RNA sequence: GGUCACUCUGCUAUUUAACUUUACGUUGUAGCUCCCUUUCUCGAAAGAGAACCGUUGCUACAAUAAGGCCGUCUGAAAAGAUGUGCCGCAACGCUCUGCCCCAGGGGCAUCGUUUAU
DNA sequence: TAACTGGGCCTGTAAAGTTAAATAGCAGAGTGACC
DNA sequence: TGAGGCCCAGTTA
């Protein structure tokens, strides 16, 4: 059982193809076998385009955020208790503060006035603590938050204002009637630093009036609550995300800020450069060396000066001649530079003279504070290693923030051969010996640490899965990359149009054809060359796989024929289901030389990955149920804003439809009316705002919703639900006992039942599951099912993507029908007289699969 | 000479991944508040007046995935005090397991890795 | 009275910072394999 | 910027 393969694969964003012949003496086709194509998903989101791991990381960030407050406010009411403030009996059972008052910024402005019971004074601190306002955390033209949080901090330095709550209060109640913001509106935002310094009056005040809990220890724990962050980046937070260096790969990149790695910028500037006068010798480059260290900015223009040159010969490589950008800074010592400047306001440094240090130190002080920036950290790395004043100085002014490429030992074995006068690459030489690739019969599994896109990263997984198939059934092949102009790095650019080279380079196999058995593809040529889409990816397979002049004849009719069996031709065709029917009428429809199908008989159809994980996420919306627990009546309550209500919603409002308030509908729909349902307009505040009977804003109104199922929330403390969202997976019932013919049913599995840990019984329409009922299978996003209509049938296997909770309809698609607004068509299965499992797999093994455990959830 | 690719440096644009926060929004519960269904009470009537529920606006507090786990102590156990406390919406893979498929060989995972105190 | 069907509507957000990494382009110094 | 979730109103067996 010998062949050879020199089957091509074509790379698409969401797709990959593969078509197999068999050149055999030299670069010289023969006809096809087995041509197929896979298809998965993309590794975005499909409307916004942002990656699927971006909505994850905000989720832990929000996730944490709540966690620490919720946690800082425990440990307020802890301290609150622990310094006598309030006593076990003002606790409830919850850990809450009976009673606590709802005036805070009321209660906080009085504090400069007289003094406070301990429930007021424990109020003001928690919402002190609660709302502590924004904190610089930086190392112009600001935006929104900036902007409204520094005009607060000139207000509140300017007059009448002594604490944001005396601001907040009369200024902000009284321009606009709200404290808080409203609406994504940053205009009531404080500074941490003012509100800080609130609770340091506040304190004094107190303390002032006779407060008797004034203490020390309330206030320090109070301020360390209040003012208290964990750093951004702490540990080996920044060395886990460094890269390798070039040519020592056990060793860490050395830090841009170093005199080690700085020299050796400027070492590579200064040899690199060159004079054109219709290189640079020793002397010249030695005048220049040391002349940045202490003279501030190197600009070219002074280098130019300094080595005397002319006007008559030039230092080539530099734009805008007119503009004379002469000035342009040829090399900056920015990390000596800093260092010293540091050094000389703050410690003790001459500033005419050069500031001094074991060449080794800078590189120690760069190298901390490059990889480490809280001070305990760096400390931590410079106590034993240098002495305590300068450290002092240089933790309190230095900032550096990246790295080079070459280690630091690698630059300390190069840097010298450079201020001798070679090069980068000479030096490299001398030391690694100018050589510095296993392949394998699998290509392994590919690394993602090398480049960005997780969309490109996905298919090329993907892409190495196919070729890998390839590799396994249809033999070791001799391959042909074809990457599409959409394929590489999209949104943007491709909604406006609207890394693996190396590696199969380095890791697998070439069968002698002379350097390489590859051909890198240029599709551009395959556009030119060919001389509502389906699986139409044979196309850039093949053309990929078959170095050229670039115009080479050989006959098509056959590949179309065999790519579309109602194809070569017109497609209302048959379009063999079959393989024999195909084998038989492609060989007689071309009927000559059978070159073509007849032993390697291939029909095809799209492999379409599946999606059978168990993660996910009940919708973000929070609902009111307390109607549908308490009274079980299938309906939930959520505010509308007037200013997105359209008729639907105002009809559904709960005063309406219950006929508590019909005037305030009356006029809400008669305002609506008035602007052609344009609710942006009709109800936009400060120019049309609404107001109730009795001169009352309306901002929003409570809406009713059909609520049949859902995920409740907060159950402890409410009657919260939300939408159910994320079907993980949907498992089958079949039944017999129609008295007749033989039904379906299907029950829908969710995320949150996943975490539960419960496994539904209700069918979607239908109702509870007995052990009368038949578990037949379970299936997942992009399974292949076998479908038979009713009565009489082709059994149409097709690929299963949704399923309808009202009654259980099922969103499909087959083979090359991807596109779901064009291509999805939607089978009911109550009377479905066979619905199936099956599974295929990478290129196309369809064999039919079955299980009949049912799978429970974990 | 031309092309392509690669190593290093400088600048520009874009993208990715990780972390710390703020301000919202949504739901609930209080309080004050705009309306308003219903039911009652005083009424001979005219009319008042209470109550639950709904609900407009503002303030506060709680929750903000569903689910699970940590360190530190007073000590015998129940526990009770306490923390800049910690995972959970992604991708990838086949060492441990489960399923599915064809002594191996795979695919999919609720299995494992990035991933943790 | 129960299914089937074509249609259709609602879905969490903005802002402020510390970082590392990848692609592309331009400029500068080299190298290799090809054509 | 889109697709999943799933209801709605009319029709049908």
């Amino acid at each position: 059982n010998p062949i050879n393969y020199i089957l091509g694969l074509a790379i698409g964003i969401a797709s990959v193809g593969w078509a197999m012949v068999e050149i055999d003496e030299e670069e010289n086709p023969i006809r096809l076998i087995d041509l197929g194509v896979r298809v998965f998903e993309r590794a975005e989101v499909p409307k916004t385009g942002d990656s699927l791991a971006m909505a994850r990381r905000l989720a832990r960030s929000v996730r944490r955020l709540t966690r620490r407050r919720a946690h800082r406010l425990l440990r307020a009411r802890r301290l609150l208790k622990r310094e006598g403030v309030l006593q076990a009996a003002d606790f409830d059972e919850n850990g809450l503060i009976k009673s606590l008052p709802n005036t805070p910024w009321q209660l906080r402005a009085a504090a400069l006035d007289r003094k406070l019971t301990p429930l007021e004074w424990s109020a003001v601190l928690l919402h002190l603590i609660k709302h502590r306002g924004y904190l610089s955390q930086r190392k112009k033209e600001l935006g929104a938050l900036l902007k409204g949080v520094a005009n607060n901090a000139h207000a509140l330095q300017t007059g009448d204002f002594r604490t944001p709550a005396e601001l907040a209060l009369n200024k902000f109640e009284k321009e606009s009637g709200h404290i808080r913001n409203q609406r994504g509106d940053y205009s009531h935002t404080f500074s941490r630093k003012d509100l800080q310094a609130e609770l340091i009056l506040l304190f004094e005040k107190q303390k002032e009036f006779g407060n008797p809990h004034v203490s020390g220890g309330l206030k320090e724990g109070i301020e360390t609550l209040l003012m208290t962050q964990r750093p951004a980046l702490s540990g080996d937070a920044v060395q886990k995300m460094l890269g390798h260096c070039t040519f020592e790969p056990a060793e860490p990149k050395a830090a841009k800020n170093t005199y080690t790695a700085e020299r050796f910028i400027w070492l590579t500037k200064l040899n690199n450069l060159r004079i054109l006068e219709q290189p640079l010798t020793d002397t010249e480059r030695a005048t220049l060396m040391d002349e940045p260290y202490r003279k501030s900015k190197l600009t070219y223009a002074q280098a130019r000066k300094l080595l005397g040159l002319e006007d008559t010969a030039f230092f080539k490589g530099l734009r805008y001649g007119k503009d004379n950008a002469e000035a342009s800074t040829l090399m900056e010592m920015k990390a000596y530079h800093a260092i010293s400047r540091a050094l000389e306001k703050e410690g003790l440094k001459d500033k005419k003279s050069p500031l001094n240090l074991s060449s080794e130190l800078q590189d120690e002080i760069g190298t901390a504070f490059s990889l480490f920036k809280t001070d305990e950290d760096i400390t931590g790395r410079l106590k034993d290693r240098v002495q305590p004043e300068i450290l002092e100085a240089l933790l309190k002014h230095i900032s550096f923030d990246k790295f080079v490429q070459i280690s630091l030992k690698a630059l300390r074995r190069i840097v010298p051969l450079m201020e001798q006068g070679k090069r980068y690459d000479e030096a490299c030489a001398e030391i690694y010996g100018d050589h510095y690739t296993e392949e394998k019969i699998y290509l392994p599994p590919i690394p993602a640490d090398e480049i960005r896109n997780p969309v490109v990263l996905r298919a090329l997984s993907q892409a190495r899965k196919v070729i890998n198939g390839v590799v396994r059934r249809y033999g070791s092949p001799a391959i042909h990359i074809e990457t599409a102009r959409e394929v590489g790095k999209s949104f943007k650019d491709r909604k406006e149009i609207e890394f693996l080279c190396q590696f199969v380079a380095d890791h697998i196999l070439l069968t002698g054809k002379g350097k390489r058995r590859v051909f890198a593809s240029n599709g551009q040529i395959t556009n030119l060359l060919r001389g509502e889409n389906d699986r139409h990816h044979a196309l850039d397979a093949v053309v990929v796989a078959c170095t050229v002049a670039m115009p080479w004849e050989f006959f098509a009719q056959e590949v179309m024929i065999r790519v579309f069996g109602k194809p070569d031709g017109k497609p209302e065709f048959e379009e063999a289901d079959t393989p024999e029917k195909l084998r038989t009428l492609l060989a007689e429809k071309l009927s000559s030389r059978p070159e073509a199908v007849h032993e390697y008989v291939t029909p095809l159809f799209v492999s379409r990955a599946p999606n059978r994980k168990m993660s996910g996420a009940h919708k973000d919306t929070l609902r009111s149920a307390k109607r549908f627990v308490k009274h079980n009546e299938k309906i939930s309550v959520k505010r509308v804003w007037l200013t997105e209500i359209k008729l639907a919603d105002l009809e559904n409002m709960v005063n309406y439809k219950n006929g508590r308030e019909i005037e305030l509908y009356e006029a809400l729909k008669a305002r609506l009316e008035a602007y052609g349902g344009n609710a942006k307009q009709a109800f936009d505040p400060k120019d049309n705002p609404f107001y109730k009977k009795g001169g009352q804003l309306v901002k929003a109104v409570r809406v009713e919703k059909t609520q049949e199922s859902g995920v409740l929330l907060n159950k402890k403390n409410a009657y919260t639900i939300a939408d159910n969202g994320d079907m993980v997976r949907v498992d089958v019932f079949c039944k017999v006992d129609k008295k007749g013919k033989n039904q379906y049913f299907i029950v829908p599995i969710y995320a949150w039942q996943v975490a539960e840990n419960i496994l539904p019984d209700i069918d979607c329409k239908g109702y509870r599951i007995d052990d009368s009922y038949t578990f037949c299978f379970s299936l997942h996003k992009y399974d292949l099912i076998a479908f038979q209509k009713d009565e009489k049938s082709k059994v149409e296997f097709a690929y299963y993507i949704n399923c309808d909770s009202s009654n259980g309809r099922f969103y499909l698609a087959w083979h090359d029908k991807g596109s779901k607004e064009q291509q999805f068509r939607i089978s009911t299965q109550n009377l479905v007289l066979i619905q199936k499992y099956q599974v295929n797999e990478l290129g196309k093994e369809i064999r039919p699969c079955r299980l009949k455990k049912r799978p429970p959830v974990r």
